[PDB]
């Protein structure tokens, strides 16, 4: 689909058997989701944004469905204010910027 | 142009007579630029991101050139880790997901 930006570019995702909404985020290298229950092992990680840093758990090779497009990659879970789909997953669904 | 996301989507901007690089940021409602010299009156504002909140100066009706596309709007200036072009200006230059 083509998505314009007059509104937040929110899409439906399915991950860990659960449905959520997430923001397509070109300003995000990685994907960061609010606290959720994800299955297997993880690693502690720290990531910085505009106002400082948060602790997140890193899950590798997680399957995620983003607006009907399946991708597998790293997902970070932690006290992010919004679910963010970063470029790591955006490239998998073939997402581009255009103007 | 069309821009893929295997790399940060950085573009050249000109603002306040100065040249800078900035990230095209669909995850950002507003535009936030690192500390720089801008002329005129401004207003205090607080903005939140992943790790907390920062104080910025809000400048309205600012002319900015983004990869050769002129836009006029609000620019926030403060201790952001990177220059980010938000949806407020992305809509003006017609930025989407076209191909
Ligand atoms: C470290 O330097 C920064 C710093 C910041 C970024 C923009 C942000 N992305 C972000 O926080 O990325 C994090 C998590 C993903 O992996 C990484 O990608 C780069 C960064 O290192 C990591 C994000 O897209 C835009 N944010 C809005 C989000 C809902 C929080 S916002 O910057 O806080 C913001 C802008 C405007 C506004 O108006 C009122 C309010 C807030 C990118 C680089």
């Amino acid at each position: 689909p083509q998505i314009t930006l007059w509104q937040r570019p929110l899409v439906t995702i399915k991950i860990g058997g659960q449905l959520k909404e997430a923001l397509l985020n070109t300003g995000a290298d990685d994907t960061v989701l609010e606290e959720m229950s994800l299955p297997g092992r993880w690693k502690p990680k720290m990531i910085g944004g505009i106002g400082g840093f948060i602790k997140v758990r890193q899950y590798d090779q997680i399957l995620i469905e983003i607006c009907g497009h399946k991708a597998i990659g790293t997902v970070l879970v932690g006290p992010t204010p919004v679910n963010i789909i970063g470029r790591n997953l955006l490239t998998q669904i073939g997402c581009t910027l255009n103007f």
